[PDB]
């Protein structure tokens, strides 16, 4: 085996200086961050995404370093918000949430959205907000017209 073994390749899903965001796995959260460099594991192995490691900088956390990522802890940055006429419950969607301060700016979190409301004076929308392996069910965003589509790779 030679899981240890790595070499440079320019051949993973993302490319160096890529602009992407970057999931946090002590907390779940995704980051702006560049890619700056791309190594790939096992080469007695055929490539494979799997065998990726990014290495990435998050834009307003220079001091965490060159932080490695799996694969499936990057994806393209998200750009395009899902405006508040278009979100549906189902959806699953990046926005921002506190969860030890939810009346306040928070995170970006993926979530699935679980309730939409319209009323004589407010919007409100609440979604099941994931950190790591579980989520937190029927959170209150605050932040509903900066809901974005997350960019998926697609297969
Ligand atoms: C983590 C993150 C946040 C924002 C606002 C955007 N546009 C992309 N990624």
């Amino acid at each position: 085996s030679d899981e240890d073994m790595w070499d440079e390749t320019e051949l993973g899903l993302y490319k160096v200086n890529e602009y992407v965001d970057a999931r946090d796995t002590n907390m779940g959260a995704w980051f702006e961050a560049q890619v700056v460099r791309v190594t790939r594991k096992a080469p007695s192995r055929p490539a494979l995404e799997e065998d990726v490691i990014y290495h990435v900088k998050y834009d307003d956390y220079p001091e965490n370093g060159v932080v490695q990522m799996n694969s499936r802890d990057v994806r393209a940055r998200a750009r395009t918000i899902i405006k508040w006429q278009d979100l549906e419950v189902g959806q699953v969607v990046m926005l921002n949430y506190n969860p030890d301060n939810p009346k306040e700016r928070g995170f970006w979190y993926d979530a699935e959205i679980s309730r939409k409301r319209e009323t004589r004076t407010a919007r409100e929308l609440y979604a099941n907000v994931v950190l790591g392996d579980d989520s937190l069910n029927d959170c209150r965003i605050i932040f509903v017209d900066e809901v974005f589509k997350i960019e998926r790779p697609g297969e």
